[PDB]
């Protein structure tokens, strides 16, 4: 089955774009990445940078998870992100979402060896 560390990139690198382009952004990526095929996913965070920059954030600055576990990191830098949360209107199999450019530190959770993401935990 998909590993955690593939799964993180299926959901939330975007290495092709540097941004969100429109307000479709969020839309089309949602279901293209195969979130939506099940159920909405409700919130949703895409990366605008190399993969190999995001999986560095592993050896950055520890800080804890929100809930609580300890392999969680803050990155150096801020990041081009792309925040997607789902609108009023959103109602499965029509998920729609809310596409929000922004700049921000990104906080990964990481396992394995190679250490690497797992899991998006916060932009800050």
């Amino acid at each position: 089955k998909e590993t955690a560390a593939a799964k993180f990139e299926r959901q939330h690198m975007d290495s092709s774009t540097s941004a969100a382009s429109s307000s479709n952004y969020c839309n089309q990526m949602m279901k293209s990445r195969n979130l939506t095929k099940d159920r909405c996913k409700p919130v949703n965070t895409f990366v605008h940078e190399s993969l190999a920059d995001v999986q560095a954030v592993c050896s950055q600055k520890n800080v804890a998870c929100k809930n609580g576990q300890t392999n969680c990191y803050q990155s150096y830098s801020t990041m081009s992100i792309t925040d997607c949360r789902e609108t009023g209107s959103s109602k499965y199999p029509n998920c729609a979402y809310k596409t929000t450019q922004a700049n921000k530190h990104i906080i990964v959770a990481c396992e394995g060896n190679p250490y690497v993401p797992v899991h998006f935990d916060a932009s800050v």
